[PDB]
Parts: structure tokens; C-alpha cells; sequence
């Protein structure tokens, strides 16, 4: 896979962000994770975690997997990086997302993220507390 440039337009919630990609505004949904909705337990904390990560970054990148690049709602499906750190992985490592929505052929980073989830669960963090 390849990292490609993007710039932040606006934080949305734990697992969606509005970015400019190839010069066009797009909502991205993060691959292989699920954060609680803002109205659920840990939802606000997930939203804040992602917001801080993308707003503080100097360099935002997106990385598409091998399969579908947009979902049925028109959201881009990617792994998102903030100063080289994967947001998808960071959310799972902190117990603020579950590994989820693992579809065949868009699952390159599945085992990296399951390893993070096991570590967050071991530490009893957030969702796993
Ligand atoms: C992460 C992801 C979600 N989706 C779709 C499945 C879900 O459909 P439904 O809306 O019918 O439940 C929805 C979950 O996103 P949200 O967790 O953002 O609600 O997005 C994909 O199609 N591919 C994906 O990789
Ligand atoms: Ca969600």
C-alpha cells in the first residue's frame, strides 16, 4: 500500500474525518475500526482523541487498501496517518475503538490492529474497562 497526501478540512467524530484529497473535499471513514457514536459511552472521548490527533498533525496522509475505496454513502475508506502514526491503530490501542468491519480484500492491516486491541484489552483501557 501507498501513503498519499491530504489536508484536514474538519474533525467529525471518532472514526470519520473530512479531508481534502486530490484537491476535493471528502468524508473519510477509517478502515477496520468502530468508535462509539458521540451519543454513546466513550463516544465523546473517541471523537476528542481523533480530533486532537488530526488537528495537531503537520502532515496528514491517507492510504487506500486493495479493495473498495468508497463506501455506499460516498465516504472514502482508508487508513489515516497523522505525522506517520496510524489513527486507526492508535484508537484501537487506546481502547477507544473495536476492530470491526473486516471485509475481504480491504484488510491489509487487520492483524496489526488485532494486536493493538489485545494489548488495550489486557490493560483494561476505556471500552475494555
Ligand atoms: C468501515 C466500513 C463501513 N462500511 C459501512 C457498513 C455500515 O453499513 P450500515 O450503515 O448499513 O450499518 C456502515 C457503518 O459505519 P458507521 O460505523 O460509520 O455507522 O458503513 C462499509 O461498507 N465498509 C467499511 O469498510
Ligand atoms: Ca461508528
Amino acid at each position: 500500500l501507498h501513503k498519499e497526501p491530504a489536508t484536514l478540512i474538519k474533525a467529525i467524530d471518532g472514526d470519520t474525518v473530512k479531508l481534502m484529497y486530490k484537491g476535493q473535499p471528502m468524508t473519510f471513514r477509517l478502515l477496520l475500526v468502530d468508535t462509539p457514536e458521540f451519543n454513546e459511552k466513550y463516544g465523546p472521548e473517541a471523537s476528542a482523541f481523533t480530533k486532537k490527533m488530526v488537528e495537531n498533525a503537520k502532515k496528514i496522509e491517507v492510504e487506500f487498501d486493495k479493495g473498495q475505496r468508497t463506501d455506499k454513502y460516498g465516504r472514502g475508506l482508508a487508513y489515516n496517518y497523522a505525522d506517520g502514526k496510524m489513527v486507526n491503530e492508535a484508537l484501537v490501542r487506546q481502547g477507544l475503538a473495536k476492530v470491526a468491519y473486516v471485509y475481504k480484500g480491504n484488510n491489509t492491516h487487520e492483524q496489526l490492529l488485532r494486536k493493538a486491541e489485545a494489548q488495550a484489552k489486557k490493560e483494561k483501557l476505556n471500552i475494555w474497562s
